[PDB]
């Protein structure tokens, strides 16, 4: 039995994402294109800011800038909530709480138009400090690698997630953005609640030489992990 949700995935699917922010009154828009393919977990993109340049770090907006494109093995895919609401999708929600500073609260809806992965997001962030390490631009364009832990939300036929990325500030220190997620159906079909399971995720953040626009290259790897169902009998 493969879901519909998961034959949706199982080539190469083009990606879209359109962001708009305001971060403490500073309004800007993302735009960003690539693919995904879901079988090896492997998403290629790149972003642009459209305004002009963008008011915060790249780095922080990584997150929130399509988990239905991770790789579940065999013997977990039937905890994958993201790819069972497909077509129709899901709402993604975070809170991101950057410690000593702001707080980015963001609302999106990842679904097909037609055979393209869109993920349309809202942004605002509020609370910033002017110059602190977001809105005076000092952390580093580093890789970014983390676990984020998936639980189920039975009362939102969902999910709810958490985790913490660690943005490395230009002089050593570290930033931390403490991640709050949940996640629910656009429409109304089977609902998948996961055993408590995780997505182990990789990052890596790149400029292409011939782009004068603000802009990031992202190739990004993403497997969940945590489950074994018996799988370990079997060796
Ligand atoms: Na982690
Ligand atoms: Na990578």
């Amino acid at each position: 039995m493969v879901s519909k949700g998961e034959e949706l995935f199982g080539g190469i699917v083009p990606i879209l994402v359109e962001l708009e922010g305001d971060v403490n009154g500073h309004k800007f828009s993302v735009s960003g294109e690539g693919e995904g393919d879901a079988t090896y977990g492997k998403l290629t993109l790149k972003f642009i800011c459209t305004t002009g340049k963008l008011p915060v770090p790249w780095p922080t907006l990584v997150t929130t800038l399509v988990q239905c494109f991770s790789r579940y093995p065999d013997h977990m895919k039937q905890h994958d909530f993201f790819k069972s609401v497909m077509p129709e999708g899901y709402v993604q929600e975070r809170t991101i709480f950057f410690k000593d500073d702001g707080n980015y609260k963001t609302r999106a809806e990842v679904k097909f138009e037609g055979d393209t992965l869109v993920n349309r997001i809202e942004l605002k962030g509020i609370d910033f400090k002017e110059d602190g390490n977001i809105l005076g631009h000092k952390l580093e364009y580093n890789y970014i690698s983390h676990n984020v832990y998936i639980t189920a939300d039975k009362q939102k036929n969902g999910i709810k997630a958490n985790f913490k990325i660690r943005h490395n500030i230009t002089d050593g220190s570290v930033q931390l953005a403490d991640h709050y997620q949940q996640n629910t159906p656009i429409g109304d079909g089977p609902v998948i609640l996961p055993d408590n399971h995780y997505l182990s995720t990789q990052s890596a953040l790149s400029k292409d030489p011939n782009e004068k626009r603000d802009h990031m290259v992202l190739l990004e790897f993403v497997t969940a992990a945590g489950i074994t169902h018996g799988m370990d009998e079997l060796y």
